[PDB]
């Protein structure tokens, strides 16, 4: 989904640890 | 497994998110 439908929402960054792994 | 063992399996491409970032 996109952040244009959900009734209650917040802003935080999903880490996806692989970026660290790649570098 | 190996592709031969399963029945009705269809040739297709599976995409990996990690490879693009690495390159
Ligand atoms: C009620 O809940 C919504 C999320 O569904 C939130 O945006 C809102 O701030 C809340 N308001 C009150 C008055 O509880
Ligand atoms: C699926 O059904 C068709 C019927 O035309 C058949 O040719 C095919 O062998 C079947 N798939 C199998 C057994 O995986
Ligand atoms: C595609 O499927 C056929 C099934 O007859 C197989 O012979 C062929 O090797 C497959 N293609 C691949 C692995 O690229």
């Amino acid at each position: 989904g996109n952040c244009d439908v959900v009734i209650g929402i917040v802003n935080n960054t999903v880490y996806d640890p692989l970026q660290p792994e790649l570098d």
